[PDB]
């Protein structure tokens, strides 16, 4: 429909990147916005073709580009080659607001699974406040769905099409280097895990009815969607989840199969310099890991998930639109 503008909450006393990055492309956000419920209208969404995450796509790239710089770049045959220094890199949220003409249009219904009619809908200047969190398999620092798990897919019968699992409970996974310089490792407490899993069992097979629902991990591809890949503190980790993605739900109950131990499951991280881009097809490599303690303790959120009597369902990722689509679904731009 039309270019839509960012509102962050940055300052310009930051070095960390996010913040510089903001206060130069976003302008600061309105203290108290102001809603505009509609709770007749009806509105059809489409989280699946949905203009803004082309947009917000379209920024967290120029962000990336402009601040996790790699040392090189290989696309095509060509390798471009920059200074690429060790920075202070925390996403911070970013709103994106309609411009003078538009209003963005929110559904409220808790339960919208992010596609069809919606029923009760509000007109906002601007979203909430999203933080743009690169990783696979994972969605981590999202939004929880408020009501009951939601299982969004574009078409649920084409297993060809990335789940997106969204959580109404977050589950923590600590993730550190501590103080081999590329080793590090996670943890989850297995016992959260378990119950999540559970849950989103049920929910999958409400969609899948007859079938019992299995877990396993990634089958194949590069390290990046085979592994839970991410963005911590500037140093890209890839972290090992066939003992998370590892378990059956059949009888109305689920049974965890991967190896815990001591009621937690760890799962072992590699830090990596050679990195196959998410922005565009292509290789970039950075300098090798700063010093100390590297440690981020972030919130799963939502799971992203691909399927193959019985469904499996292994660990996706890799586009990552889909990261933006899972907090813009219930947004779209109009007028
Ligand atoms: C233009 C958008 O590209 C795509 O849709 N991709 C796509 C799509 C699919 C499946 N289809 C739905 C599978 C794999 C990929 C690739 N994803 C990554 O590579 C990717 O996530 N890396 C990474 C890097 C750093 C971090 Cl921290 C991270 F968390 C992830 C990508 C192509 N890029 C490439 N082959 N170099
Ligand atoms: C979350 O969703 C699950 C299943 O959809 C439900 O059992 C649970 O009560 C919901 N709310 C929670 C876990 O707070
Ligand atoms: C979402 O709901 C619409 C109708 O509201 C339905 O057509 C579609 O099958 C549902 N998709 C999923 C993934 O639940
Ligand atoms: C989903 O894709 C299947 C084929 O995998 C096909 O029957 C149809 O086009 C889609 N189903 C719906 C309900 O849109
Ligand atoms: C993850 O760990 C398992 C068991 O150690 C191993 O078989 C598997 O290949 C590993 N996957 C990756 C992508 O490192
Ligand atoms: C589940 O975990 C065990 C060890 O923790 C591993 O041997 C097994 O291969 C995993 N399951 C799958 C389907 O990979
Ligand atoms: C998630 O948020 C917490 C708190 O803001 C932060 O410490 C953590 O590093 C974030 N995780 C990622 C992957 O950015």
């Amino acid at each position: 429909k039309t270019t839509l503008f960012c509102a962050s909450d940055a300052k310009a006393y930051e070095k960390e990147v996010h913040n510089v990055w903001a206060t130069h492309a976003c302008v600061p956000t309105d203290p108290n916005p102001q809603e505009m419920v509609l709770a007749n209208v009806t509105e059809n969404f489409n989280m699946w073709k949905n203009d803004m995450v082309e947009q917000m796509h379209e920024d967290i790239i120029s962000l990336w580009d402009e601040s996790l710089k790699p040392c090189v770049k290989l696309t095509g045959g060509s390798a471009i080659t920059q200074a690429c220094p060790k920075v202070s890199f925390d996403p911070i949220p970013l709103h994106y607001c309609a411009p003078a003409g538009f209003a963005i249009l929110k559904c409220n219904n808790k339960t919208f699974n992010g596609t069809g009619p919606c029923r009760n809908v509000s007109t906002v200047q601007c979203t909430h406040g999203i933080k743009p969190v690169v990783s696979t398999q994972l969605l981590l620092n999202g939004s929880l769905a408020e009501e009951e798990i939601i299982i969004r897919s574009e078409n649920l019968t084409n297993n060809a099409k990335t789940i997106i699992v969204h959580l109404n409970e977050s589950v923590n996974i600590v993730c550190t280097r501590p103080n081999n310089i590329r080793q590090a490792h996670c943890n989850i407490n297995e016992s959260k895990w378990n119950n999540t899993l559970q849950k989103v069992g049920e929910e999958l097979a409400k969609h899948f009815p007859s079938k019992t629902i299995k877990f396993e991990p990634s089958s194949g591809g590069d390290l990046e969607i085979t592994t839970h890949s991410f963005n911590c503190r500037g140093e890209f980790f890839y972290c090992n989840t066939s003992d998370l993605f590892n378990g059956t739900y059949r009888n109305g109950t689920y049974n965890h199969t991967g190896r815990s131990s001591n009621g937690t499951i760890t799962l072992q991280c590699k830090i990596k310099q050679i990195i196959n881009m998410w922005q565009e097809v292509g290789r970039a490599i950075y300098a090798p890991p700063i010093e100390g303690e590297i440690t981020c303790n972030s919130n799963i959120t939502g799971l992203l998930l691909l399927r193959d009597d019985t469904e499996t369902f292994r660990p996706g990722g890799g586009d990552m639109r889909d990261n933006w689509r899972s907090e813009l679904y219930k947004y779209k731009v109009v007028e």
